[PDB]
């Protein structure tokens, strides 16, 4: 999983709307994908960064880019978090797909999986319409990404490709 | 070279002031290090991002953080570029170390070395006082990092460590 | 296989990155080579010493020295062991090549092969850029080498050659 | 090793349950034995045929027949493969003994050892309670046996012996 | 006569239609050959397996495979057995060649000749269009092969060769 | 790389005019080629000898002789040096090709590559129209060649060739 | 002389205290023996390493290990060198036995004798109380062993034997 | 035999004055040596270049530099050539040593020996007071070196060494 | 090379008249050949025996016998010695071929080559019109053959062959 | 058995006077020895040459040289031939020792033994007082040596040795 | 090695002044040589007799005679003994060459080597300018030669040679 190669294939249940949906790398063929990982659902540290993406989500759609968050949690946990109101630490309505990686298999293939505790690092991948990774960020567990910065980067790769 | 392991060792000649100096990973023991890689000296795409770090360099020193840029070029090439005035595409005066990786070994060990052409990708590592990598970015060849963002990240890691 | 002669020739499939690659003694022409034998993959006694080299690998690289580990197992077992997380007794990401000696011919040529059980002793060879063996260790099966000492020795021989 | 003579003696470490156990031809005195060879552990081509036997294993037990698989790998590799879940190319739980032929000696004696690469052909022997070989199959490396057919054959030899 | 080598030369008189005809290994160049041995003509044990091949014969022709039976009998015995109606233990109309090995030489070269009594074991060989043996069965005298299974193997080797 | 065998193949980016161009050994078929290596660009020791060739360049052209310089530097570094005025240590206008050996591969094949530091020795090769090496010079790093002498040598090999 | 066989027999005159004494392998029955070879007395390269052992000698006695140095010189030379003060290149007081191998025999038997010059390589053997060799080092003539590391190795084999 | 390693040892009978003398590389310890090879005595192509050195011989002695010419002829051939007056193709009086390499061993060691015809190429080596090669030339058989250029080069290496 | 076998093949340049000429064993098919070896040209010991053959040369032609001398010298040395007047130790006009064995191969094949110094012993062979050796002499370096006696032997073998 | 090495040892019964006596190479220590082989006793071709030596025997004694003839016959045959009067093809009184080589061993060691028929060729060796062979003749079976010439040769070697 | 034959060849490192120098028998061509052997350096019994010669050394030089002392010790020991002041048993300044026979080969060839202990007997040879031994002395180990007597002998041999 390095910067000029095709991103590893993934399949898995996500929470797409208020519903469970099979999603794979192929569904993003010909689209820009911001795939990003976070440790665990219901953790005090994570929600703000995911919510930020959920907000700006449309900004990405305009520039022809999907955003899917992923963690090692069951898709049931994903739901239960969406169904928690932001007020009490939850996610609320979400505009980005929430992918379950119950199998730990996806986080392993993106080489972001801490095998010790068994949850993913804060990795982010920008994958172009041909399924080529153009960028990756990896942060240690307790530190959020800038959603603005990631948006800038997607646009920047589009610029240089036309 | 991944997020929570010690950064690989590196030694080599850098242009520290107007002068050549042997610098190693050990020199940054008990300090934060922002090690970042760029393809080649004298390329039309590189200078703006390196300059950007040279400027905000003090900001980093304040929060106890060194910045060293690296590329597969000779330390003589590094000097020449420094000695080019910014006006004519150069780098001019530099506040950050410019490390030579002539033997390609450092770029190799940070896993940023495109073996094909023999030059590094735009990788950036944030290394803590204990020599642990806390963050890595990798951009494809033609796209600059945000100096501002990097700095925010360094600070954030100290916050969460106190 | 004695100290001041050219190291016997070898060829064979190694796990070089995540990938199988043919490697021979000739590939290390002009470089220093630390060639080292271990009994078997998936043994409770071996992994720590092999990991130890994989970690300090960059240290060797800087001083123009390659490290390749070898044992009588198939390159398929090598991969499988690399693909085991260190947590559960595996090797994990490896920074050195893992050479397969399926035919037992390499271990035989370096005179480290216990013909009885059919596996190598813990031999280590330091071969210079001209293919001359400058040092050899051989330990009985259950006892590991010091990676630090081996590095000191590689450096030492370079000193004495300039 | 031909059809009406006694099968060559063999001794070696096998993975019997989850455990290592010394097994020899003598342990199968007064029982039918299906001894069968496969190239290497962790190869993409082998697992399906071995699994196939592991499943129908009981069918053989009922008709008083043991099944032991063998290859030139260490008994450690054998275990590691058993401990890989079928999902990811492994063997999973095994109902048959997995014999290690580290010394290549058993494959040599049964005349199935390709000396070139140093691994066995896909040979299968049906040995009766008196240690007499009644049947042998040998397939080139890439082609699996029919477990059903082998079972039919064992039954058939018992029929004709009563 | 082992699996990956060229099958030994053979020449001799066969009963091809109702006629005697010289055949040799060469006549099966660029075709698949199932060459199989049986003990003796007019034995109560043999006819059912031979007949079984005769029936499915065409199935083999379709996949570009010849089937020739062989035994140490004179080609006159062969004919006499063809001319015995199936009803009274004979062979009846035959769709495969019946090769005579009067000199015992063919059975010797394929290593299936019991020198004691002077007849062949129930050996079978699958020889590919290049004259390379890809599979061999040998059964003790009283037990038949499965025609179905042998056909599956022929098909399997063609598969893996395209 | 010895005297009466064909010069090893080489391909690489050169600074031909003011411009970058792909050049290989084949481009010199049917002509005399003086291939010569120098350590690094922007070193205080190197420029006088290169300049020397650059001047007498035409003398060589007259006798049907190309002159290409080479070092381990990027072709960008090359350009930058050309664009430095001779006054301030640079090359200025260049009449000879400047070949980049970024991969260190060319220097490795001509056997002039000090692997330790990772630059070339001051090696010179005279290669005839049929790609046969007729002469080689190798000087330690700090001592220049006489252009005059090299020219005489070229003439000489032609003299003797009819 | 390899790792798991008994160390070859040896008898010879050593400088035990200030006195000559016959010592043989037997005198070390039931003790650990560090038997190590060096080239020649009164060489500018040797003394430091020998001294190093003499100093830590006690450390070895504590863990039940003898240390005897050996070289092809007469025991008279040994004494003479012991009697040279360290100040002027000599050995001074010695805590280890210095064995004379005048006949070159002991070095021949431990397969450390360079027949050309007629002196020994820098070989080191760790022999256990049963006369079994557990470890061997051999360094080319100009490079010293680490005394610490050898000490660590002795301890380690004792650990593993209890 | 390459540029920065010690020149291979050589011994052999030379014609020193009008007299035969045993000379070895050791005789040139702490002096500069220009060792140069030529094909055969009494060839029409060779004499002019050897004479040229014999003339400027003193110039080299001044700058503390020996010159020995060597070819695969007997030292008797050497003498007879010296005893031929320049007038009729000879060498006449000689100010340099003429070394005999009858055994072809010296020419082999310096890697200049055409094994085919059994004679040397026109090689020249500059060896410093420590026995290190600083320069090598190799011309194909029919083309002379410049004695002046070689002289310049000797001085140049002394310059840079002080 | 022993008496009743065919004399080993030989080819090489000889000095036939005043001219160089290729000769081989074949040119002496159906003729008697006296092939004789001597140490070196321009030695004070050799010339008298060679001259002796040159004189009686015709005596040999009459009885249908060629005489060729040989030694490890170049054919240029050969000529130079022919051109030295007998007066001052030379050969003068020669009536026999003088074969060059520059490669030492001929002298090796006839088993007369002293490998130590690299020259031939004083061997002589009488080879008959069928290339069969009928007689051989070998003398230590300082002692001559009798031409008269050798002629008597040639005559004697013809006698006994008619 | 070649010219400058020690003559192979030999022991055996000879007919010394009219009597049998054990003689070995040692008995000729400090004397010159002409050891010469002949095919068989009682052959029509041999006697004249042996007689010839017997006559001039004293001439050899005077110059301190022994002469012993040898052939593969029993020492009894030797006697019987001595006891045949010259008149009827015999040898008559003999002044030289006649050595029996019944075991064919001596002729084997001197490499003159035709293994086919089992008799010696007409070989002659001149061995000096130190046991060094200075000369060897070998003639095919039907042709005699010149005794005069052999004597001249013995004298000649003494001359050159003083 | 006996009285009227040529002294066996010898080569080896000697301590000639305060320096190491290769010396061989050839170096003494045309001079008289007194080669004399002694047991071991640093023995209490030897020094007086060596010193004795060192003193009268010039007496020998006058009558055109060299004196070289030899023992089985390393040339390093030889130095150390020279550098020991006579006062404390040493040799002090030496006026004769001290030859090292580390390989025991020279003492072997001169037949003074006690193989048992591996050291030389007190043998002395007087070799004339042609390399012929004219006198030898051998004393048992503990007894010195009279230097005066040996000098008288050298003179006597010169007398009788003119």
């Amino acid at each position: 999983p390095a910067v000029t190669q095709h991103a590893p294939y993934f399949k898995g249940t996500a929470v797409v709307s208020g519903e469970f949906k099979e999603i794979s790398l192929d569904d993003f063929k010909g689209k820009y994908l911001v795939l990003f990982f976070y440790p665990l659902d219901f953790t005090f540290v994570c929600p703000t960064e995911i919510i930020a993406f959920s907000d700006k989500a449309s900004e990405f759609h305009d520039v022809n880019c999907e955003v899917v968050a992923v963690s090692v949690d069951s898709h049931f946990s994903h739901l239960a978090w969406i169904n928690t109101p932001r007020k009490n630490g939850g996610l609320g309505h979400m505009n980005i797909a929430l992918l379950s990686d119950l199998t730990k298999q996806i986080s392993r293939d993106y080489g972001v999986l801490l095998e010790g505790p068994g949850l993913a690092l804060r990795g982010l991948f920008i994958i172009d319409p041909n399924g080529v990774i153009k960028h990756l960020s990896v942060n240690d567990l307790p530190v959020g990404r800038s959603v603005e910065e990631t948006l800038r980067l997607v646009k920047a790769f589009q610029f240089v490709e036309a």
